[PDB]
């Protein structure tokens, strides 16, 4: 058995950054380390795609380890380019046999650590439209995702009690749309963002054009 | 997360048996399954090949599983063909999406069960040989794995203090051989086989051929 940390991580500016490999086995254990890309991150057309380690927008070394009872170990994760809008990965950690059964179980653990690669001057932006039912959705205008926590729909261009409140924990990632699935005619809304790496801005009030 | 039980099971005269799966999450779970029958195993050219789960020699259903919060579901294992010698696969069980994310863990555990698909009338029988340095080597020409804990290599034909004994806790599947590494003129050895099924048959003496 194994462990992984941190679960994700942040990479900014060329920066590199580790994620670290826990023995917790009185063996000794072979992982081996495997990066994917993540294709339309957050919605419905998500997929992944196979990278090479070392020939990638992400550099992840080593890609094997040798894992000796109690030790801990490193794999080290660099941008080779910084992008201009959030890339995301997922990097993961398996156990294999060393390159070199009814009695006890079989379990095999694979560990994956979402690696978000971040453009170096970041911009939470938001723009907001309707559907064929005004329906209204947030499209991700900037260069980060927006990771939403709710979102209150207003009368007016005050917050208050009028204003019903939905609670979406989504993360919405660049280039991409959210479809609130509310298609009363509200006139403001007020999305209420998570907040990531040191960023606190909070509140972000758009202007839901007339229908 | 969800678990399995037992982690091994043998068939044998065409009789159905099941591997269970144990709701261990407050969240409704889908699982795949799907089978590997096992090349070569207990040795070192050992490797696994796919098989559809309704069309081998083994039927594993269903394939697919929906696992409501705090549930228990079955998988049924049944011999297609009795075979004549004993063969082994691998059922493994796999949580996915339904077919129809820096915060939290990515984690994908997978369980296999052995399965043993045992001839109808079993015989345990083991032949004795040596190689280009003696070295003795042991052969299953029986239809059922041996499982070997332990060999006394004696110089007469009664086991006693003088012999030697190794620890060998491997299994012997039929048609494949042991190197036991060991090639100095004993006259004698005393297979100690695990026991299985019901089994007690504890003491086998082969004799050693002259080099």
């Amino acid at each position: 058995n194994f462990m992984i940390y941190p679960i994700s991580k942040d990479l900014k500016n060329g920066n590199s950054e580790l994620v670290r490999v826990y023995s917790k086995s009185k063996e000794i254990q072979y992982i081996k380390i495997y990066t994917k890309k993540i294709i339309n991150p957050g919605t419905t057309e998500e997929y992944e795609v196979d990278i090479p380690n070392w020939d990638g927008g992400l550099v992840v070394t080593p890609q094997k380890v040798i894992l000796p009872a109690g030790a801990s170990k490193s794999i080290r994760l660099t941008q080779f380019k910084i992008p201009k809008k959030e890339e995301v990965y997922r990097v993961y950690f398996e156990a294999v046999k060393p390159d070199s059964l009814t009695t006890e179980l079989s379990v095999n653990i694979i560990y994956a650590a979402l690696i978000r690669s971040l453009p170096s001057e970041q911009n939470i932006s938001l723009n907001i439209s309707r559907n064929a039912k005004k329906n209204i959705i947030i499209y991700n205008n900037g260069n980060v995702r927006a990771g939403v926590k709710d979102i209150y729909f207003c009368k007016s261009s005050n917050i208050d009690d009028n204003c019903v409140k939905k609670a979406y924990n989504k993360n919405i990632y660049p280039e991409k749309s959210f479809d609130t699935l509310v298609n009363n005619n509200f006139s403001y809304v007020f999305i209420k963002l998570n907040h990531e790496g040191i960023e606190k801005e909070q509140g972000l009030i758009q202007l839901k054009v007339p229908l």
